């Protein structure tokens, strides 16, 4: 979820 795979959509962690 962290940043997955680079916080494309700016993901949760």
């Amino acid at each position: 979820e962290c940043c997955n795979p680079a916080c494309g959509r700016h993901y949760s962690c």
